[PDB]
RNA sequence: CCGUGAGGGAAAGCUGAAAAGAACCCCGGAAGGGGGGUGAAAAGAGCCUGAAACCGGGCGGCUACAGUGGGGCAGGCCCGAAAGGAUGCCCCCUCCCGAAGGAAACCCCGGUGACGGGGGAGUACGAGGGAGGGGGUCCAGGGUCUGCCCUUACGUCUAGAAA
RNA sequence: GCAACCCGCGAGGGGCGGGGUCUUAAAGGGCCCGUAGUCACGGCCGUGAGACCAGAAACCGGGCGAUCUAGCCCUGGGCAGGGUGAAGCGGGGCGAAAGCCCCGUGGAGGCCCGAAGGGGUUCUGAUGUGCAAAUCGUUCCCAUGACCUGGGGCUAGGGGCAAAAGACCAAUCAAGCCCGGUGAUAGCUGGUUCCCCCCGAAGCGGGUCUCAGCCCGGCCUCCCCGGAGGCGGCCGGCGGGGUAGAGUACUGAUCGGGGCCCCGGUCAAACUCCGAACCUGCCAGCGCCGUAGAAGGGGGGAGGCGGGGGCGGUGGGGUAAGCCUCCGCUCCGAGACGGGAACAACCGAGACCGGGGUUAAGGCCCCCAAGUGCGGGCUUAGUGUCAAUCUAAAAGGGCGUCCCCCGCCCAAGACAGCCGAGGCGGGGGGCCCCGAAGAUGUACAGGGACUAAGCCCGCCGCCGAGACCCCGGCCCGCGGGCCGUUGGCCCGCGUGGGGUAGGGGGGCGCGGCCGUGGGGCAGAAGCCGGGCCGUGAGGUCCGGUGGACCCGCGGCCGACGAAGAUCCCGGCGGUAGUAGCAGCGAAGAGGGGUGAGAAGCCCCUCCGCCGGAAAGGACCAGGGUUUCCUGGCAACUUCAAUAGGCCAGGAGUUAG
RNA sequence: CGCAGGUCGCAGUGGCAAGGGGGACCUGACUGUUUAACAAAAACAUAGGUCCCCGCGAGCCCGUAAGGGUGUGUACGGGGGC
RNA sequence: CUUAAGGUAGCCAAAUGCCUUGCCGGGUAAGUUCCGGCGUGCAUGAAUGGAUCAACGAGGUCCCCACUGUCCCGGCCCGGGGCCCGGCGAACCCACCUCCAGGUGCACAGUCCUGGGACCCCCGACGGGGCGAGAAGUCCCUAUGGAGCUUCACAGCAGCCUG
RNA sequence: GGGCAUGACAGAAAAGUUACCCUAGGAAUAACCGGCUCGUCGCGGGUGAGAGUCCCCAUCGACCCCGCGGUUUGGUACCCAGACGUCGUCUCUUCCCAUCCUGGCGGUGCAGCAGCCGCCAAGGGUGGGGCUGCCCGCCCAUUAAAGGGGAACGUGAGAUGGGUUCAGACCGUCGCGAGACAGGUCGGUCUCUACCUGUCGGGGGCGCUGGCCGCCUGAGGGGAAGGUGCCCUCAGUACGAGAGGAACGGGGCGCCGCGGCCUCUAGUGUACCGGUUGUCCGGCAGGGCACUGCCGGGCAGCCACGCCGUGGGGGAUAACCGCUGAAAGCAUCUAAGCGGGAAGCCCUCCCCGAGACGAGGCGGCCGUUGCCCUGGGGGCAACCCCGGGGCACGAGGGCUCCCGUAGAAGACGGGGUUGAUGGGGGGGCGGUGUAACCCCCGAGGGUUUCCCGAGGGGAGAGCCGGCCCCUCCCAAUCGCCCGAGCGUGC
């Protein structure tokens, strides 16, 4: 084999690296969570920036408890998401998928929906409510179909995103069936979804970066005594044994950047109302301004600086839960 | 024309009987193109005939869920004027003869049984060879594609070649 | 003589005898004798000649070269700047003398640093279908001298020249180049061109400066002579033999017992009292072949003189080997086809063409034609899944499980801890388990999968080749017959029909000639496509194109047939609208004019590069009109063009 | 060429231009020469040392020969080795 | 004694020591190299030159200081290639042209067997495979093949000496 | 007729050397790799003399014997001489298990701390240096441990080129000699524009049973996405004569790997600002060139030396440990049944994903139509059917346009007047460092103290932004296209 032992560069849990099929993020998972009422379980944020905090830590058994230590955080820029539809799930008995059984519509929405949906002039939604009825009894999930309104946000576009997010937080079906009718046509704050201390998932594209090189790409090393050798140093020396031939884990130049990836257990710090406590005097660089409500979450976030991020509640959180008093947020460094 | 030199050294034939060598009109910057002329024929000065490779266009067949070339059988689409048959070919029916070979239903005897034996029966049938009747329209041949079956480029030394 | 066959004569053939001659004292022996040659035409082969075609490195003859380079000679040119500071010469200081010390002056040196110039170290940099068949960048070495450089001159091939590397002597040097000897030779390598039909090998023995060659035999083929016997099989009569086994008796080896002997035991390629199977000699018979020609003999031509697989000789050797070296049958080579998953030589089996039928090996759950066929038993490990090539397994352990045999106990007082019926031990067999570990991808050995669709003992039917049977067609060998015949046709018979090298027999095509008969401007040859005929080489016809020659038949002759030779020459592709048109320290822009057309030509403005020069001034050799003017853009310039060292037309070089 | 004073920068040989230095061993004394196109060297040469053939009509070498080189020279010389 | 003598002065695990990374010191955290010693030295030694390093070195080597993108360990930037457009417009190579696995076979298959896959076409990149391309293998052997060189080979010819 | 001779004996008269080498060929024949073989090499098993205080088998294993692997070396000569690039290292990927650590279990001559031995197990780890061309090995400091092998002795059309193994040269030795040595030593060209395939990423189309939009599902595919240490407590406790000295559980944090991110810090930053050298533009100011002239600072962007995330569980199991339990009145983990049992396998988790041809589900939008020109046929009286073309209707889509959450080309995303998409203008925030003008000070000198003078101070900064906001002033225009519609059968 190898004639020093080392681990392989880079991982081959992301292959293939293609360039994400949609710039929305798509979530595979949501978790089954227990809050005593109905609720959605995610929400949809624009990244606007990064920031540094000044935060007293309140894990009684840290080292650093008690005191102010400096956290950098993500600001996401978080206008209301605003519910145009409702729709089931059942199981297909013949193999067991999942499969919608019907949906029900806003009677009037949106304007700014009519740029990417093909619409009636209206729905009659009575109608549509009353055969998703039909339905209650073989139901084993309910989600909502919201759509973003960047009119709200920083960035100032007007095509919405559209996504489904899941009703959850008690376990009977029937009871996140009416609490996911009685939101259509109204908008969902973050403060309805979420409370500050609490960890969430967050799962985004990440940043493009273009056509990239195996030393970048992977990880591997420029050829040591660079200058020596021919024909370059960013390389690899081979590509491969005799055989098996090229194999899909040898690494090589092509696209970096702009995949999907999920990062767990993200702590939100704060769920302001007004952005402009939070927006620097300068703006955003980059992004703008943000008016309305914001999340603050500790740490870094997958994504460009106007890229939609999912947050979901976690489905690894760590055996200790974080304390149930909000954090103290002494100090954030777009203040004076 | 090549080598300082001694020396070395190619490629390259064909308008038409006659120039009758293309007047004249339109277009183009021009080479030239279109129309219109000459001649038996453009044979048009890049000049007899004008093959293949090769490239363009048209036509026939195929073409994005199916692994390629060759052969046989069956079929689809297309061609099938002449030089081949059309007294053809194809289907049906009936009749006759028929090599090697050759059942079945059913009755009887045996075996646990798979099956064997006597009769039915050298029958029904059977390559092919003869005769007639009704119906149809091309048949042969060719291009290409599909299905099924078969199939390991050539030349060579070698004990041994798809190597 | 019915025939069978017997008898006589008997060319040719065979044997003797006789004769000529040589040798010898002679006998004996050698050669020769009772008839056929010679000349020609065609063919095959040998030897020489270039000798089927292509191919060396070489060697010799006579010439040509020192514009390159090596050396030397004659006559010209060049080397910024700085540093060090020899001999010699002054002054001062110390000092008793000698002398010593300091400072200066001076300007030596195959001295030092460093431009020009010369050289060529490193990056083992760039380039590596290059700018270039040796370059570029960088870093370096020398740089007043054994220094660098121009012109002229000398030394020439077995010779030169060499501060010597066998360097260099015109991109050529462990012996130049040109032409000639010369088509050098090659046991070696490559190539060697139409069809059908008949037969059909070998890699063995001997000799060889022989081992990649060749010759004489064996094996193939064709022809002729000859004339009745022959033998890959079997039975018998009469013989030969010394292997397997056996023995331990001769020659040897070797373990024990008993008193050099006796008894028991272990052995032998180079031991043998015995002794098979088996092979082999003669005779008789059988069987088969043979007058449609046995034995034997003569002549022509070979190929080949590298073999290989299976099985058998424990062959002999070797740890073993898809190993080396012998002996024998068969098969591949030179043999199609069915089965084996594939697969020259394992099994089956030998193929002219078409069709029908039946079997062989092997198979019958699906792939896949035919059985989810029949009875019994075993295995629980997916063990295994119908011989070999072919992908596997040992010593050993296991009552795991199925089974067979033996010994002992129990006569109901056995085994196990009164109860009541079987119990304990040994030996063996079947299947399976452990022993059992590998490298790209699944219980691999064809896949699916199967608890039988596995294994053992038996059984029934079916499928399945080109084999075997039958029908039709074709061809062949041999024999017979007919026909005025360098040939054609008919009939009969064949347990006739594969074939590389090679031998033998017939036909097709191409160019010309000698004859004969024809076609063609109402359309020859050629060319494109098509129909028909022939097993085939090929022939012939049709439609189109073309524009003047051509063909049938008989005979004769060749500069006579291509798919291939890193073949030759020409043309033309894919590659591909791809590489390159970057790198070496300059580059353009605006406006106007000309023009069919302008980033690029002409004019101005702006911007840049050189300036002891890849760039300004002069000029030798070499080049030879490239100079200048006018006009131009088919070609030429790595793009464009109205430009040009390009093209066309004209002009131009003045000397005491 | 020197002296005194003032003064700025991170940096005053400001760009350009422009030695890294020291200790030791092996080896050839040195400068020089070399495999044009893979070797620049410790190889060749070298000054110096030493030996040999030679008194010139010599020694050594070239040429078929006529003749030639060393030699327009002469042992403090010519030639030949190490 | 053996073909005469019998390695002197010196020098050394040497560019010369196989054994051998010899043994002991130095230097390093760790030293098969290097330096200093040791020496019956496989096989050192005197113009075949021995010992010997002042000066000199694009010679070969070890150590120390300084220094740093050599490295830890990679990042960003600049000019030209690159990529895209316009224009010009080749070559190498080429029997045909090839998804993967495990087999089989002239024993290392694109083409054979049994499997596993794949909608087709196009662009960029790379260099694992095509026993990739280049060059009738220089290695090695064979040939009754060469060339050049050597001498105690077989011969021969000059040159010199001698009658 | 006898003899004189060829012993290489079916009869030439015959020495070397080539690494300066050349030609013809040979896989008839060596060297590397491959094939076969496995003596050798490595690994496993049987046996049990003997050692182990007693005691064969805790640990060993004499004398012998049975095997496996293909990993050393050899044997052979089957393929390859019109050629498969010859050692090592670098880089990069994967596979094996005969396991060094990490997970599980057992034995011990296992008190504890340690150690030794066996079994399951290949998911992950197995590192940094000194010496030598190495490989191997020895050594140093660490460490959980610093395992071994295969892939054409993996990988030179990827590199490197130190050794080996060309031509030059030196030494020792051998040879009369030229030369030789697989003994030492110094020097000594690493060629190719990638045709196919593969791999990685990026596009166009056709299909999915009329076209389209949006949201989903999840067959299968990929994953190591995580691995592994330390400290405190337990506790100076258990154990132990002492010396010494654990563990489970609980708490905290790293190292290596993976995936993100740019707030901080660091790097860069030929945008930008300033200082300053030489020269040129007459001087000042401003500027060219010195290939950013050099130097200092530096926004955005990118980035690591920075920051953030990176888990437990469930199921069936392996080695095995047990329950009940007969065969076999007892006993027995096993024969039926049952309980427990690994970093391994599967799922959970993350990524790709309907070309998943059984081409999926849901909701919605659209089409399911007409007219014109022309050719043919039927009966002709309209008419109807068929061929070709054109136009309209029509959801949706594209080009053109302004751009950037994107980017090699394509693609993707945003905006497009019902509009803040780029620019301009104003404002915010920021970089540099305080321009011009004016006033004061200035070492000293002179037209004497109204001039020169490097420079210092004040007020004012000045220049600039590939960032944010606001504002229609300019430009997102004019336009060019694609598009289902119909039959037939099962
Ligand atoms: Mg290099
Ligand atoms: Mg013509
Ligand atoms: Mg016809
Ligand atoms: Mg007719
Ligand atoms: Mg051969
Ligand atoms: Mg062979
Ligand atoms: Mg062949
Ligand atoms: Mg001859
Ligand atoms: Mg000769
Ligand atoms: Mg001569
Ligand atoms: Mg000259
Ligand atoms: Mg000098
Ligand atoms: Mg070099
Ligand atoms: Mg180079
Ligand atoms: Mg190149
Ligand atoms: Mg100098
Ligand atoms: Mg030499
Ligand atoms: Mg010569
Ligand atoms: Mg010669
Ligand atoms: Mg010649
Ligand atoms: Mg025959
Ligand atoms: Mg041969
Ligand atoms: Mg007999
Ligand atoms: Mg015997
Ligand atoms: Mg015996
Ligand atoms: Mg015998
Ligand atoms: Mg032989
Ligand atoms: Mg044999
Ligand atoms: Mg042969
Ligand atoms: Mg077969
Ligand atoms: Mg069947
Ligand atoms: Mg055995
Ligand atoms: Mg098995
Ligand atoms: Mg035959
Ligand atoms: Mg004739
Ligand atoms: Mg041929
Ligand atoms: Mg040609
Ligand atoms: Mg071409
Ligand atoms: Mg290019
Ligand atoms: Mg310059
Ligand atoms: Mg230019
Ligand atoms: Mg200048
Ligand atoms: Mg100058
Ligand atoms: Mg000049
Ligand atoms: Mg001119
Ligand atoms: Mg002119
Ligand atoms: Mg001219
Ligand atoms: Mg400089
Ligand atoms: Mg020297
Ligand atoms: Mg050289
Ligand atoms: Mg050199
Ligand atoms: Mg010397
Ligand atoms: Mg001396
Ligand atoms: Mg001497
Ligand atoms: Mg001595
Ligand atoms: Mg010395
Ligand atoms: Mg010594
Ligand atoms: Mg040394
Ligand atoms: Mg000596
Ligand atoms: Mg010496
Ligand atoms: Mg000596
Ligand atoms: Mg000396
Ligand atoms: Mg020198
Ligand atoms: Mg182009
Ligand atoms: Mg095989
Ligand atoms: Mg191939
Ligand atoms: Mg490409
Ligand atoms: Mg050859
Ligand atoms: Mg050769
Ligand atoms: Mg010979
Ligand atoms: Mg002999
Ligand atoms: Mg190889
Ligand atoms: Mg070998
Ligand atoms: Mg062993
Ligand atoms: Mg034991
Ligand atoms: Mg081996
Ligand atoms: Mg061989
Ligand atoms: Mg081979
Ligand atoms: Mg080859
Ligand atoms: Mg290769
Ligand atoms: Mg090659
Ligand atoms: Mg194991
Ligand atoms: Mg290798
Ligand atoms: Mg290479
Ligand atoms: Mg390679
Ligand atoms: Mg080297
Ligand atoms: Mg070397
Ligand atoms: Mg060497
Ligand atoms: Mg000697
Ligand atoms: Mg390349
Ligand atoms: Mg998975
Ligand atoms: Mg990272
Ligand atoms: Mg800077
Ligand atoms: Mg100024
Ligand atoms: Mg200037
Ligand atoms: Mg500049």
């Amino acid at each position: 084999g190898l004639k020093i032992n080392r681990p392989r560069r880079g991982s081959m849990g992301v292959y293939p690296r293609k360039r994400a099929a949609d710039i929305v993020p798509r979530v595979r998972t949501w978790p089954e969570v227990n809050l005593g009422k109905p609720t959605l379980l995610g929400f949809a944020a624009y990244k606007a920036g990064m920031l540094h905090a000044v935060v007293v830590d309140d894990r009684p058994t840290s080292p650093l408890y008690g005191k102010e230590v400096v956290k950098a955080v993500t600001v996401l820029d978080a206008p209301p998401l605003y519910v145009a539809a409702v729709r089931l799930y059942t199981l297909d008995p013949t193999n067991g998928y999942k499969v919608a059984v019907g949906e029900a519509w806003v009677s009037e929405p949106p304007a700014d929906l009519r740029r990417v949906l093909t619409l009636p002039e209206k729905f009659d939604t009575e109608k549509q409510l009353k055969a998703l009825e039909e339905y209650r009894d073989v139901a084993v999930d309910v989600r909502v179909l919201v759509a973003t309104q960047p009119r709200l946000s920083g960035i100032g576009k007007k095509t919405p995103e559209v996504l489904e997010i899941p009703v959850g937080g008690v376990p009977s079906i029937d009871e996140r069936i009416n609490f996911a009718i009685s939101l259509l046509g109204k908008t969902v704050s973050p403060k309805d979804v979420f409370t500050p201390g609490q960890l969430v998932d967050v799962i985004a594209v990440t940043k493009g970066k273009g056509y990239q090189g195996v030393v970048k790409r992977f990880g591997v090393t420029i050829l040591p005594r660079w200058h020596k050798h021919r024909k370059g140093h960013r390389r690899t020396g081979t590509i491969g044994p005799q055989a098996p031939a090229l194999m899909f884990t040898q690494p090589r130049p092509g696209q970096m950047g702009f995949h999907q990836r999920t990062e767990y257990n993200k702590r939100i710090l704060k769920i302001g109302d007004n952005g402009a406590e939070i927006t620097p005097k300068s703006g955003f660089p980059h992004y703008g301004v943000i008016k309305g409500p914001y999340i603050l979450l500790q740490g870094s976030v997958p994504g460009a600086r106007k890229r939609l991020v999912v947050l979901r509640y976690p489905v690894r959180p760590p055996k200790k839960a974080p304390p149930a008093a909000e954090p103290q947020v002494v100090w954030v460094s777009s203040q004076s």
